[PDB]
């Protein structure tokens, strides 16, 4: 707050609300990680006992504390829908959000309106994540538990894999929506069973997961209701099939917590009283846990056996007809009409309740194809076992990666396909002599060498690193989509392709255990050119393999074409967003520091990586030598830039004396000699002494591109 | 802003706004640093040449650029008003502002409504930046150029000492105030013709950096405005003599700039459209630049030579009688009753002015105080040059702490009264015998640990980072006022003082050329102490001198003194600052990261090393034993903790199922427990495995506080 001391007072993001910033790549440092410089958290996981663990988290489950009582003497629905929580919160527009990097600790997704008593969940677990020490890491333990909990409770899990590391800080890249209240929506939404959803998100109100429990705007309509989780579940990554599984079998387990009103519920953990230790939502009502405890608001218990696996979800779902009717705190829920109270009570062995579910839940049973899928699983209780463990299996590992990041002993062996696989190397890897003569032989191709740079640029570029997708290694650029993709340039794309697969024919053809694979020639074409514009040795590293387009789903892969791409002069910006903060946003996805995302625009500029040929930003009378021309020329303080047109994207550079035109530019430019913070990394490589060093920066920043994605290493 | 893409949203300071945040423990990391690693700046300094570059300057100075014009033909006003602008902000009461990083490149500084103007200043400069490359910085090419400005002109500099190195990112831990709105100060009194200034603030308007020109709010009182005057200067360490040789020697030079009405200049820097590449407001009145300038929008001149020094400015003042009057802004100034036009127009040859003033320089006249220092520079033309040297001197050094880290060929020999200078060592150096030796001799004292350990830590924790001022070389602890500073236990102070200054003349006597300082003394007390109770080798590096008391001035030193120090469980919160608020404060002065804070508390604690001897926080079972049990103890789910009265300062810890009282603590314990990123610290060191661990970030940590100040080495 404004108040008188070092953190206080009005700051910059306070006087300039427009002004674009550079905090997210500035994240995740090591200044703020406590461990050991050399800490690896792969090794450290490998050296755990694993079934130790298990156990003790077996142990867990039946093990009630008094601070928080367990729900019929079991804590799995809390720890499932705790980790479902933790999973959940993923998108993949943009690949941002899920469980990768327990970012459920922080804030705000520790104070979300869908996390109350989460923060309970998470201490329930400290004196287990105190015994294994820095051997398992919460962002795996949060999801272990959930899969521990399934299986305690008589569920057969499809596999796990940890490996996933720990954060220190909350994560500023994620745009969870512009809305200033919590559960508001009215940005997100431009109200009926005909409204559209903002791109990224993936949740119909700010602080939800999915979808409201209650209905849309709290509207119990469950038709207009399974509209929302088609579409949310859908910005997911999961369909139909898989939406059904997920909530059957994850609302086959537990209860809601209603007890009473919810005024009675007090401030969140980011607001909460300094001596409650970092839980909020104090309850005034009753004992405020166990019985009397209030989460949502919402009072359903969905099975017989909340405690173990069956059918009882869909099977009751089917069996009662159901009428609307509000919870103890005025929420919006069913309840079974001419039904025996076969339901037990979390607290009491000799009472019993009456059948009560969601409108979310009624949902499945009301849209037409929720209904026949619903149908269909309690056809068969086994496809309905298997879909859900697969599923369940996809939640919590759809962030992390390539299986290459893959660590533990329940990894399952079977290739799943929503993976993206790439099979490993089966064959002699090129060495040295291959590489320089392969270097060779492409660049005598004919091929205009800022061809070779932009393909492999383009290749690499096609990496995020918050789902750890995209990249050089598989070669997918020569699939589809990323073949139609306008900011590839396709016909060029074409013309690389041909001459690297001639290329790869000669060479697997001359026999011997040695082969090459397309994606590291298409690499490899890159490096040659670009050794051949700066002189400079340019590292490389073999060993990608060539995937199929069997495993490269179409749909999947539209959610990576940019719509604004400025290391390629692709795109501009929207009335919301500005051409320079879609770049900024970009780097981010691809881990670029600030100076290295300078150096990369400098020097693809000179390079000519203009995605149609133009000479935007090309600042140099050599295009295709790696020179600091950009920068020197930039700077230069005898050009003047005038907006050319009114649009405010492409700009003219002039001589101020003469008045002559000398370059064309967009905002992809400009920024550099616009924003302060920019502008001081494009004076370290425009000095007289920065060229030398500017092309050192701008080899290692490349390099660093080309191997964004290999795990395998 | 709230934009749909990486970067943009609600976020945590909009949801929780009173939320203690870490982000100044987290600043000017590598990442955003584009040098390369090895990079080592005073080398680099060293190695340039110096004198090309001061000819260079002096080049600049009569090289007038259409694009903005010279007045007079001359920059060297502009020049001056920018390097006392760069260094103009600094401040006693924390530290922190000043020239010392360049920080006028960043927001907010370089669109401040006081540095209009400036940023064609600094473009001015980029050239010779640009050829100098990384041997010369920002930081003191800025305060260079005003000195070569004033030497340009025949004034004679005492000194210039380099070392400054850049920064890349805009510092966080500054408050420049609260109010919402430039120039506002509605905040920072708390109206009347005396109000008290806000600490720790040094200006009266947000956005400026000492006093209003026209006058408080606007009102051109002259005695009004010699009270803000003193007390902005104080707070800047400037005395009655020092600020009139200032202002006098300063607007000795140039003229202001106010043609126009101020509606014709648009936005600042921060908000100036992007093909203004980092220039801001944009003048529409006339040619917008040279004699139609528009800065301040006071048209003020006030020597009949603006490019010459001399003593036109305290004989004009004192030679007319004054009006006010009305800028062609209707900015409020002051004219010459019964005048010619003896002042020269800045591009007319053929045109002269009449003697004009500020309210601001009216007032030095006018006050008692100023009046007479006035007077006496007039009749003393030689002691006025000298005094404004000096003034500068000091001006452009304040903030760089011990000569120790002065660099550069024009340094002066002369000691200066406002240095805290430490004889260098003249003898030798303890050797690693006579350090096992005394160790053994210092504890057998008989003077309990705690005492040891909180003496070295009161020594060595005076130093903050912004000024670099204070810590254990010197050995000030010992002398005033530290010596009868509350948090530093002045009866237990002595006590450890007179049996070290026992052991230093024991050692001092024969042995021969071989002495010890009371310094190292003190430090040593520690290291010896930690030793014993940890059992581990605790570095350390001798080398440390002691300090006089003619070399302490007990009205600097007044400024270190703590309201509130987290780390020894003193003091607490303010209407506007929390406990925890002061502690994150006094981390960043020391330089700590968040682990390294989060470390030396809980060993602090253990260690006991409270001021008055109180229990809180002390989480131990074994007092005086270096341990991980703070941590333990904190986070164990199996305690509770109540506030202990209305005031929410202290607080008692107390088993949940029997009740029985446990513990005692104060915000800077708890806040470990609540703040989510540091609880993740916390855990670390908590956990079964992380005692051995947490031994050893403490000793690196508590040998780090030590050497703080050593710039010597
Ligand atoms: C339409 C989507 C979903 C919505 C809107 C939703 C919402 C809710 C709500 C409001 C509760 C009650 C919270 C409380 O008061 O404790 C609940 C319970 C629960 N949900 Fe979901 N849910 C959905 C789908 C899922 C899925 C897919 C899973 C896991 C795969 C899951 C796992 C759980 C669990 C385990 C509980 C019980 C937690 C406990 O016993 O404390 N839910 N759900
Ligand atoms: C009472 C304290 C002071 C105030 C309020 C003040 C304010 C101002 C203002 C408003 C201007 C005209 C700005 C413009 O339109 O260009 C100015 C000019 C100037 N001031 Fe100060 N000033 C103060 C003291 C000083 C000091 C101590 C120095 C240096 C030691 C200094 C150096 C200058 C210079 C060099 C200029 C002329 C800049 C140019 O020619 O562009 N001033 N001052």
């Amino acid at each position: 707050r404004k108040s008188n001391v070092g953190g206080g007072g009005t700051r910059n993001h306070d006087w300039w609300p427009a002004q674009l910033r550079l905090n997210i790549l500035r994240q995740h440092t090591p200044v703020s990680n406590p461990l050991d410089k050399d800490f690896d958290y792969a090794a450290a996981f490998k050296s755990l006992d694993y079934e130790g663990l298990k156990k003790d988290l077996t142990k867990l489950m039946t093990d009630s504390q008094d601070w928080w009582p367990a729900d019929f003497g079991h804590y799995g629905g809390l720890f499932i829908r705790m980790a479902w929580h933790s999973a959940g919160t993923y998108r993949v527009t943009d690949g941002r959000g899920g469980g990768g990097e327990g970012q459920q600790r922080f804030a705000p997704l520790n104070s979300w309106p869908d996390n109350v008593s989460l923060d309970k969940a998470r201490r329930l677990l400290w004196p287990i994540k105190q015994k294994y020490g820095n051997k398992i890491s919460w962002s795996d333990l949060l999801l272990l538990t959930g899969n521990v909990a399934l299986e305690s409770m008589g569920f057969k899990t499809f596999g796990f894999a940890g490996g996933r590391p720990d954060t220190w800080e909350a994560d500023e890249s994620v745009y969870w929506g512009a809305e200033t209240t919590w559960l508001g929506n009215e940005d997100r939404y431009s109200d009926i069973h005909n409204r559209d959803l903002q791109s990224p998100l993936a949740s119909s109100h700010m602080g939800l997961i999915y979808v409201n429990p209650e209905g849309p705007d709290g509207i119990p309509d469950p038709v207009a209701s399974a509209k929302d989780i088609r579409v949310t579940f859908g910005r997911m990554a999961m369909n139909d099939e898989e939406t059904v599984a997920l909530i059957a079998g994850g609302h086959s387990f537990g209860k809601t917590h209603g007890a009473g009103p919810t005024h009675h519920v007090g401030k969140e953990p980011e607001a909460a009283p300094i001596e409650h230790q970092g839980l909020g939502w104090a309850n005034s009502f009753g004992q405020g846990k166990g019985p009397d405890t209030i989460t949502s608001g919402l009072e359903v218990t969905w099975t017989p056996t909340p405690t173990k696996w069956g059918m009882g979800y869909l099977e009751y779902l089917y069996k009662f007809d159901w009428e609307p009717t509000k919870s103890p705190a005025g929420a919006n829920q069913w309840v079974a009409k001419n039904a025996e109270p076969t339901i037990p009570d979390a607290y009491d062995p000799n009472k019993k309740k009456l059948p009560t579910m969601l409108t979310t839940d009624i949902a499945l049973r009301m849209d037409p194809a929720y209904d026949k899928i619903c149908r269909d699983y309690l056809a068969n209780p086994d496809k309905f076992a298997d879909a859900f463990a697969r599923a369940w299996f996809k939640l919590l590992h759809r962030d992390m990666g390539p299986r290459t990041r893959w660590i533990g002993p329940e990894v399952p062996s079977e290739i799943l396909p929503w993976e993206d696989y790439i099979p490993p190397v089966d064959y002699q890897i090129i060495d040295d002599n291959d590489i320089a003569a392969l270097k060779k032989e492409i660049l005598a191709t004919g091929v205009a060498p800022k061809k070779l740079i932009f393909v492999a640029w383009s290749s690499a570029s096609s990496f995020r690193g918050s789902d750890k997708r995209g990249g050089a290694n598989g070669a997918r650029i020569r699939l589809a989509p990323q073949n139609e993709w306008k900011v590839n340039d396709p016909s060029t794309l074409r013309e690389v392709l041909a001459a690297l697969e001639s290329v790869q024919q000669k060479f697997n053809d001359s026999s011997s255990g040695k082969k090459v694979s397309l994606a590291d020639l298409i690499v490899l074409g890159g490096v040659a050119a670009l050794e051949q514009a700066s002189g400079l040795v340019v590292p490389f590293t073999p060993g990608r393999n060539d995937a199929t387009q069997e495993h490269t789903d179409v749909h999947s892969f539209t959610h990576l074409e940019p719509h604004a791409d400025g290391f390629r002069s692709y795109g501009k910006g929207t009335k919301r967003v500005r051409t320079e903060q879609f770049l900024i946003d970009r780097a981010s996805l691809l881990t670029l520091s600030a100076p290295e995302l300078t150096a990369l625009i400098g020097g693809l500029r000179v390079l000519e990586a203009n995605y149609d040929g133009s000479s935007y930003g090309v600042l140099t009378k050599t295009p295709g030598k790696l020179t600091n021309d950009y920068f020197v020329n930039l700077l230069d303080t005898n050009t003047a830039w005038k907006a050319a047109d009114n649009e405010g994207e492409v700009f003219i550079g002039y001589d101020r004396k003469t008045h002559d035109k000398k370059w064309t530019a967009t905002r992809a430019d400009l920024i550099f000699g616009a924003h302060a913070e920019l502008r001081a990394l494009a004076e370290v490589y425009a000095a007289v002494d920065g060229e030398e060093k500017f092309k050192r920066d701008f080899v290692a920043a490349w390099h660093k591109v080309m191997n964004l994605d290999r795990f395998d290493l």
